[PDB]
């Protein structure tokens, strides 16, 4: 119900409180609070101390990061070491004598996000044999094993089948781990994913295709040649992903300063909330010497709305500047890695507010066509008179096509007709347009018209104008 | 010789007898023994009075069904029982001392041919993973099993295939049923079917390619796959099989009636004997309520003639009417299941008449192009000199078309050439016409023009011009 | 260094005075030294005197051989016999207490080579399975099994492809002989020659496809298949194969007579002195009575130069007459089979002198386009926004393209793709030429400019204009 979004602002709210107690046992500056990079410290810092194979990606017990402080003059880095134990029980007490993990993961999706937005992750997808052209279909696959179910959610068609595969290897060719025990223990780990990526497709011939992949004990090439090519089919008739909007914990935090009382107002990943929450807010980044402040800006405010793999256009005609392309931008990634030191940047304020607001849906778009098409196509000449023998010579060859010796010949043909039917511009979401942040409901939806300015559509593509 | 045609009316003229003699054992009156579903039910009858598991598709050594019987007003059902060594001792009687099945057969051809006529049988089709795309193909797959040799003849290349594949399939994941003496029983019903097939090809490489299927002990996917493949591709290179035209017992029974010395005159089931037949007879049936006699009519008479499947334009043009698509018709089957009653129905003669007659052929058309291509396609430098290096582009990127991992894969690739290279329009039988019924021999051959009117081919295709 | 060409002489002078002193040991005419027939009668005579099961393709330790006398009138076929250990004797007195080989197989590549002129063997490529297509891919494949390194040097792909296959099947279906001691044996026999395969090709999409295709112990259908996939490709994407110009050793032999001293003057296959020779050499042939003596002397020409598969405009070119298609020469080989007597025939002097002359690449000319490739190509909506969604319409379809259910899917799709971008027109060599005789060094390069006479290419192709 409202239920629903009643208990998403719990746990939401949840992070906010943590936050902002965390920030006084560091006694961190009011405007150090604000630190992007003192924030992400933080949020790794609770996930560092809840997991022990999951969840977050010389030690005991303990847990650590670093964390600045602009010092009477520039900033520095006096990276700690806190007691999991200590910030177990914290969390704890900002979540009401329980934990309510939904809290964990939401950060934990935050960092995926922000990593799809800045890691263009090409040098893992060869490994795996599959196409570094397919960044689109890679949502969260900086996501850690074992992820929570609602983590899942966010992971793209690309991202999943990626994880497949690399079970099938250490299947085919390293020691046959179907055989016993784990023969059932890991296979239930394969079972079970390829319906979950079988429940991300659209088209039935997918999903049905998913299902041979599936039936297939001691599986191997075949199979991982078959996910690929669905991974192929995934970039047109595209896959149901969910995207939410996760920000900061400090986002999160300074709103419950500044008195916001998440569990009257409720929160939705989907819905305003988020975007309003961004526009009132500030955020500081420290900035490496020869870096663009906006570019940060960009990186963060697409990491903040999963939108990373979203055409450039309507990134940009949301945003009210123009979101450009990766290699374009003047920036590397958001963390400091401890080499360069911390005398040389500086920090700035992120330009996270929006012109516009839209909706995030967990849909791909259309595609299909039609039901089981039944027709006669051809003749059999029954009687010796002269004259042509007719036959459909188009819908008759195009089905030779993706023909293959395996049982998903016929399947795969089905695709390559679906997928050769779409064309770069059919619509969809028809009707469903974005809206200014005073129309707090949906009074009215603005549909944009893109014979526009940027014209230009890939996050991570290659030139032909720039900036 | 003329033996030929002379031993071809022994039997038919054995099916007459027969169904008069039958006809007063019911004493059904003069006017029902033309009527045709009182015809089915004695033909049925006496299949059902030879099997045991083939032939023929509460109770002991009898055999019954629905006979219908206009009584002072409508028509009722009054269905039998008869013995079938009752029913045996007639047929033998009325055939001298044999039964010689060939009359047998004979009938039970003309009920698929019928049901060929009727029954736009898909969703069988599917569940074989073939395409229902694929009607012009299942010629008498209504055919019983172990149906007569001379009954395989009529089959089409997509209903054997599926019947191959309906075993590969009890084979690949049910109990592997090639292992000892099955494994020999059952494999060569096999072996044998794929000569069958083999043999209706027209193409060498589509034979070739038959072979490789045959050759693999264990059969499975692959196997199964490449018989699809053969399928789709009978669609164009079309295979050769047999079209008889066989009339219900019936007007054979008539005939007899009338006075026609079937083994003086002697018959053909390819010639004009059974135009000419049709001509002179009239043959009642019943019509549901809401049913259009004139397309019942077009419906018996294209069963009449096996021809199902063949370009409704110059069926409509042997007719003298226009013969409608399947969708289109007004009616349902000869038969009348018992449950609509029969006080609805009325009766009604059957237009089965012709304007011309024309040669049933055992033929598919042309389907050919080279010999074996031998020629250098391409070019190696021998020395270091600047210019460019020739090679055939075209015929070199169509080679690299339909590749299989398989050991069919460049008999596919043959194929998809060799079929690639046909048209709609090829013409075939080139020079054979239609005839006059007055014309008893082939004076006139009449070629057909065909801008003409229906320019609509397919009996069981989609709309675009109605009726 | 010129140590290179020192060495190359050294084994050419090697064989001038070998054949010199054999002249005199059957005391052959002046005249009949120079006569071809006589010439491979004698060479094929110290290769049959120095094998066992390799080199040369009732019998006693001898070795004989048609040879051919001018007697008072007409000529004639007097077969001999000598001992193999007599000729054995010899070689080594020739070449200084060595045999050095390098020179027996050089004349052993003159063999080939002078076959890849004459003989299209078409009959051979269908047996393996492999296109007739593929001529211009079988050099050299005349070539003795064992044959020398430098040997498997000249081979095309076609020729060495072929041989593969002709294991795996001797593999496949034939008792498994990778199963011990020949278990290694001859499978180390294979690992060999897929890497020299793997050596020639240009493409590393093919090189990394050959690898594949080698890590499989027990390999079967897949890979031979796989393997002319490959063989196909290097139509276009071509590769890099030697090609040496021998010559007959009566060349080299009269040469050393008219007192060239080779070890002083050096030679190289590849350079000049093999066009200077060719210029100052009288070679005669006997010619079958109808014959026609110019088409004996392109034959030859073409033979002496490794030029069988060059575009016929650059051999014509280079040639200063033009050289004719194989089926409108008219000829047949140079050998003479013992069945025609030599009453009939006479001799001619071959024609063997060339316009220009060019330098023998061990190439393929180019064969590319992008390193890998990485940009995104699709979009993955996050809000709901009514649009189109953007995608690679043509880059993605072209990646379904020569898709298979083998682990050289994608390998094989990279190929169709780097293949489709070819053209039978983008220049190779740019810049290199050809050259005057004058010209000792590279002082002008000819580059010829080719809306020439000609116009068509292959030496083995058929027909469109004639002569």
């Amino acid at each position: 119900a409202t239920e629903i979004r009643a208990s998403v602002g719990r746990m939401v709210g949840g992070i906010g409180r943590f936050y902002i107690q965390m920030c006084t046992e560091l006694k961190l500056s009011d405007q150090e609070g604000r630190l992007i990079q003192n924030s992400i410290t933080i949020e790794r810092m609770v996930l560092s101390a809840f997991d022990e194979r999951r969840n977050r990606y010389k030690d005991p017990k303990k847990t650590g990061g670093p964390i600045y402080r602009r010092r009477d003059g520039k900033w520095v880095r006096e990276l700690i070491l806190y007691d999991k134990e200590e910030i177990r029980r914290i969390w704890r007490q900002a979540n009401n004598g329980e934990d309510a993990t939904a809290g964990l993961t939401h950060m934990m999706i935050w960092h995926s996000n922000l990593n799809d937005a800045t890691y263009q992750r090409t040098r893992a997808l060869v490994r795996t044999g599959m196409d570094p052209r397919m960044c689109s279909l890679m949502q969260g696959s900086t996501l850690p094993r074992r992820s929570g179910a609602a983590g899942a959610a966010i992971k793209g068609v690309g991202t999943m089948v990626m994880e497949l595969i690399r079970m099938i290897k250490r299947g085919i060719n390293d020691r046959n781990f179907w055989r016993g025990e784990n023969g059932r223990r890991t296979r239930i780990a394969y079972e079970r994913m390829c319906n979950i990526l079988k429940g991300k497709f659209q088209t039935a011939a997918q999903k049905a295709m998913m299902d041979q992949v599936r039936e297939s004990r001691n599986p191997g090439n075949a199979e991982i040649e078959d996910l690929i090519f669905l991974a192929r089919s995934a970039l047109i008739l595209r896959g149901s992903i969910a995207h939410k909007s996760c920000l900061p914990a400090c986002v999160y935090g300074l709103a419950v300063a500044s008195g916001y009382d998440f569990e009257r107002e409720g929160y939705s990943l989907v819905g305003i909330d988020p975007f309003r929450l961004l526009q009132n807010s500030q955020v500081f980044s420290l900035i490496r010497p020869n870096e663009n402040p906006a570019h940060k800006s960009q990186l963060v405010w697409m990491a903040c709305h999963s939108a990373a793999f979203e055409d450039l256009r309507v990134s940009s005609f949301i945003r009210g500047t123009r979101v450009i392309p990766r290699g374009q931008l003047s920036t590397r990634g958001v963390q400091i890695a401890s080499n360069e030191n911390v005398e040389a940047m500086d920090s700035s304020t992120l330009e996270l507010r929006s012109r516009y607001w839209a909706i995030r849906t967990r849909s791909g778009g259309n595609t299909n066509q039609q039901r089981a098409s039944a027709g006669q196509i051809s003749v059999q000449p029954t009687f010796s008179v002269q004259r042509n023998l007719p036959f459909e010579r188009a819908t008759i060859m195009a089905a030779f096509k993706g023909n293959t010796e395996g049982r998903t010949s016929d399947m795969r043909t089905e695709i390559i007709r679906m997928m050769e039917s779409a064309r770069p511009e059919d619509v969809s979401f028809q009707g469903r347009g974005v809206f200014e942040l005073s129309d707090e409901k949906a009074t009215n939806p603005i549909v944009p018209s893109f014979d526009m300015s940027n014209e230009g559509s890939y996050f991570f593509g290659d030139n032909a104008e720039e900036y």
